């Protein structure tokens, strides 16, 4: 994996963005066709539930500022305003911003 870190996901439940409680792993992998996949894996089951091919400039990964936990990040698509939300699961917050920087580097490089 190019980048990996502990994080939960969220889903739209009707109109409502709803955090998924499961322990998860976000990772980015380059496949042998040279494409870049942004993925989310359920740590308990091992199942990869999300696998998105991302090209440079498609996305920006960013902290969501108004969340009091400070742990919520969004993968925002520049075309269509599609958004995927994640919440950091490492117990200390020290590495959150570095994980975020590494995501943007891997996707845009």
């Amino acid at each position: 994996y190019l980048v990996e870190f502990r994080a939960g996901k969220m889903s739209l439940k009707g109109t409502t963005v709803t955090p998924d409680k499961r322990k998860g792993l976000v990772y980015i992998q380059q496949t042998d066709d040279s494409l870049i996949h942004f993925c989310w894996k359920d740590r308990t089951s091992g199942t990869v539930e999300d696998d998105l091919i991302i090209f440079p400039d498609d996305c920006e990964f960013k902290r969501v500022p108004q969340c009091p936990s400070g742990r919520v990040y969004v993968l925002k698509f520049k075309a269509g305003s599609k958004r995927l939300f994640f919440w950091m699961q490492e117990p200390k917050t020290d590495q959150d911003e570095e994980h975020c920087r590494k995501v943007n580097e891997c996707l845009n490089n």
